[PDB]
């Protein structure tokens, strides 16, 4: 079954870092191409599309070659190269990701000072510190190790980090590059999830979702279920207010009216009629919303329970190995490796996947024009 191992893993691999590759690449030609997809969240999401695409070229090929082959063919130069490239590039993916949790925070707890501060140029700042000092944190040490100490105890078919030889500084590693950065986050989100927990807000929030449900509805019952809903929504919104109160209040009865007139045609037998007064529900809603005048965190939370459900394995693994080497065998480390990987591949679908702009971005570039 060996041999068939061999190729069942290139064909795994290969297909990873393909999905990888066109994944990080449709988000960043969409954020380029698209002045609408053009914020503050999609230039760090560009950054971090940006990492996931250099994971996804050198790093996945260049481990799936190491693992296969059984040794590293390419020499020591390389091997230094591809440690310090996949070690800056984590690190700044990580302190990008600390970067979108204060970002959010900070957007949470100081409304009335911190938008007005977060423009684009302020975010290019951000991202480029973050990776100047992820090279100088990691590129440095990973390069010129070997010289500090005067030998190269990495031997020959061999390709690891030098001044890691010691499973406590591994560990120590892995306790200020991950497991405090997580809990960071974590602490973070947890702040961010407590301060979404207005009510105007729900309300019309409710109403643009379910008016959306009626025209992506399939059958009958989620017409019927997005009409009823929104319509409690609808009075609740109504009796709930930021003579402009007479026309506030006269938006919701002149909705109303012709709602349980969509709704008669619900219950007829023919749906196509009350899907059909969706555009009229929505022309008539734009003379309520021009006076009227999470899904953010929710991608949050996809992306950092990726990072650390794909990352925690091999850091596990590193605090067994501090104290029992055999504990953790070969073919383990590669699986754990390769979940840390795989964070970059799962990475686009949680958030580009979610977004409408994102969706008919990838259309247009998919199609012929
Ligand atoms: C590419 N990896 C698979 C390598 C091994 C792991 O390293 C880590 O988990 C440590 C913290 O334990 C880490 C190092 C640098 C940056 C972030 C984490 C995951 C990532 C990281 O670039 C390395």
């Amino acid at each position: 079954y060996k041999t068939f191992e061999v190729v069942f893993i290139v064909l795994v691999a290969g297909s990873l870092s393909l999905v990888t590759i066109i994944g990080n690449i449709l988000v960043m030609v969409s954020i380029k191409v698209n002045r609408h997809l053009q914020t503050v969240n999609n230039y760090f999401l560009f950054s971090l599309a940006c990492a996931d695409l250099i994971i996804g070229v050198f790093s996945m090929n260049l481990y799936t070659l190491y693992t296969v082959i059984g040794y590293w063919p390419l020499g020591p130069v390389v091997c230094d190269l591809w440690l310090a490239l996949d070690y800056v590039v984590s690190n700044a993916s990580v302190m990008n990701l600390l970067i979108i949790s204060f970002d959010r925070y900070f957007c949470v707890t100081k409304p009335l000072t911190y938008p007005v501060k977060r423009t684009t140029k302020m975010a290019g700042m951000m991202i480029a510190a973050a990776w100047v000092l992820s090279f100088i944190l990691w590129a440095p040490a990973i390069l010129f190790w070997q010289f500090i100490v005067g030998v190269r105890t990495v031997e020959d078919g061999e390709c690891y980090i030098q001044f890691f030889s010691n499973a406590a500084v591994t560990f120590g590693t892995a306790i200020a590059a991950f497991y405090l950065p997580v809990i960071i986050m974590t602490v973070l989100y947890w702040h961010i999830s407590r301060a979404s927990k207005a009510d105007l807000e729900d309300n019309w929030e409710t109403l643009n979702d379910n008016l959306k449900v009626i025209e992506k509805a399939d059958n009958a019952a989620q017409v019927k279920d997005a009409l009823t809903k929104m319509r409690a929504a609808a009075l609740d919104a109504q009796k709930a207010t930021p003579p402009e109160m007479k026309d506030f209040r006269h938006g919701f009865d002149i909705l109303v009216g012709q709602i349980d007139d969509a709704l008669k045609l619900a219950n007829e037998g023919k749906v196509k009629e009350a899907q059909a007064a969706a555009e009229q529900l929505k022309t008539t809603r734009n003379a309520y919303i021009q006076k009227y005048l999470k899904k953010v965190t929710r991608t949050i939370l996809a992306i950092l329970l990726a990072f650390i459900i794909t990352w925690a394995p091999y850091n596990v693994m590193v605090l067994i190995n501090t104290f029992c080497a055999p504990c953790i065998p070969n073919t383990v480390w590669t699986i754990g490796y390769w979940l840390c990987y795989i964070n970059s591949t799962i990475n686009p679908a949680c958030y580009a996947l979610c977004n409408a702009t994102f969706k008919k971005t990838f259309k247009h570039l998919l199609m012929c024009h």
